[PDB]
């Protein structure tokens, strides 16, 4: 016996939604409550985990509501909380009971506020919250991750020369492209550090980490020729570093400020392979360890030993640079002056 | 007139005296509102003419029986009042046995409980903004002059290699706890943690603050080391600190998918590098000419010559001298860990 609680973003159709959920939840044996307030849903679903989930999956696929977040989960509950309500839909906008108006006010406010904060949250925290887990309570673990670093090439020159607002548009589009792909491929972005994107994949995701990289590179290449030469995006290039090692993962800091962080040498090895791509005919570089997390039959190029005790460095064929790198930063420089 | 809304964490019978005196001090100041108590948390709405409910809001910020106050919403120049008949209506939901409101009491308690956890992950700047009533996601980034602060643990990769996981965590949490406390005490903002590094910034008028922050960090780690026993890893906790001063863009960046608050500019790289430099120097603080120009206090500045990172003149203050040498600390750190 389990129970989840989620919030999402969305009159007669609502009634239809409700009638159908009572009959199926009556069949499935799970009971719950559903609340609607000013474009916001809340829903609790409790029972045998079997189709708590399967019901949930159907809810996720449905097109009406959107931006679904599972706020909490609970396993092994001695009791149910709503034992006789297959689904009790509560439209709260027309409940104008006086001593209830204050609570609707607070619920709306903290919720909308909540949904803003959700945008700043590291994706591993948001994940933990789905699984019903207090990220403040999880003990950090030591895990073998693939670590991903990428930044924008010659970013000090674009900053030196573009107006501030062009610089934002450029970074924003870089982070947008980087996040979507990394996320699509199973990865998790840890944070932005300046222009740099940091992320990590599991050890079963070697192939996805290379594909991710290759997709970033490729998407920025397409953007460069889709825009006009007056567009700064025309100048956006990246380099990508990947390492593989053990890292303490988890939530750290104090009650005053927390962060989700990875600690370990491999983080720094990845940063410096990223920085090394500036001197190489490839925009992606990575270690023997990443090489071993891969199942696809890549064509691996030994780039040689680089110190950072020395570490052998590898890339794949598909990452060859069709350009000369330090020529580009001379390109960027001329262009912007 | 105005309307504001906040949560706080508490720090039965005196709950309702807060009721009593607000219910009595408020209306004479001509304000209305509601006070909700739920599981150690307070939510309040306070509505009146603008100058009066500000003076009340501040007498409340410093009121000693709650803490972790966040003002969520701030409405200006309201047309009417939400609770015109309530000088201040107190409501304690813990004791609303009625199951009928229990679904919405259960969803209010879940959400805010979540909210207060997400708060602890936010950039301090966006918590600042929410308290000022500005929506953080619609502030356009500005190019501003800041002092950039970086600090990190000395020989941390040797710690990570010889301590067990839980001990490293204890060590890192304590170091962040201290850093964040003092940076925030002095008016800086932590911008993020990166591995073991603390990254913060101060305004141009906070140069002495940025130095004193740095010396206070260093001083606290020094007391901790001798306060604890030799089997306690905190006994081996050291830091180095780098300060730069430069133009940086400070704004919300990312995509609807992920957003961050951050700073772009060379000053960031300059300060991280200066910090990496302190390992090579007799001093645990290092900073640039520009930082130094932001200081008004009469410090004894010490010039450590130029350093390529074009070259950078580097300064410290005498108070920052290490009573140790820095390569032994590395080998001492290593030997102690059997
Ligand atoms: C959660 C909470 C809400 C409060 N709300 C009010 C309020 O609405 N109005 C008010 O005058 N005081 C409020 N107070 C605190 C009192 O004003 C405080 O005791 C104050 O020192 C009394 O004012 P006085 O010293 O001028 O007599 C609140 C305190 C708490 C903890």
């Amino acid at each position: 016996m389990k129970r989840l609680v989620y919030v999402s973003k969305i009159l007669e159709e609502i009634q239809r939604i409700g009638k159908v959920s009572i009959k199926n939840n009556q069949r499935d044996n799970i009971t719950g409550v559903l609340l609607y307030l000013q474009g916001l849903f809340f829903q609790i679903l409790e029972g045998e985990n079997e189709k708590v989930d399967k019901l949930y999956k159907k809810i996720l696929v449905d097109d009406r509501h959107t931006n679904i977040l599972c706020l909490k989960t609970e396993y092994d509950i001695t009791d149910r909380m709503f034992p006789n309500w297959a689904m009790k839909t509560i439209n709260l906008n027309e409940n104008s009971e006086l001593m209830i108006q204050p609570i609707k006010s607070l619920l709306q406010t903290v919720t909308q506020s909540h949904r803003v904060l959700e945008k700043y949250m590291p994706a591993r925290v948001i994940y933990l919250i789905n699984q019903g887990i207090n990220p403040l309570t999880v003990e950090p673990q030591l895990v073998e991750k693939i670590i991903f670093f990428s930044d924008i090439l010659a970013f000090s020159t674009l900053t030196e020369k573009l107006p501030v607002n062009e610089v934002v548009i450029l970074v924003n589009r870089y982070f947008s492209i980087c996040t979507r792909i990394i996320s699509a491929y199973g990865g998790e972005v840890t944070k932005f550090i300046g222009d740099c994107v940091m992320a990590s994949f599991t050890k079963e995701q070697g192939d996805a980490a290379i594909r991710t990289s290759l997709d970033i590179i490729s998407e920025l290449k397409q953007l460069r020729h889709h825009v006009e030469a007056t567009n700064p995006l025309h100048l956006l290039y990246t380099g990508i570093g990947l390492s593989y090692g053990h890292v303490i993962e988890g939530n750290m800091g104090s009650s005053l400020k927390m962060d989700h962080t990875l600690l370990g040498d491999a983080v720094n090895v990845a940063a410096r392979l990223e920085a090394l791509t500036r001197q190489l005919p490839y925009a992606l570089a990575f270690t023997a360890g990443v090489k071993k997390c891969c199942q696809a039959q890549w064509t691996f190029i030994n780039l040689g030993a680089h110190q950072v005790e020395a570490i052998e460095v590898y890339t794949v064929n598909e990452a060859q640079k069709y350009y000369d790198t330090l020529q580009i930063t001379q390109l960027i420089r001329q262009t912007l002056e």
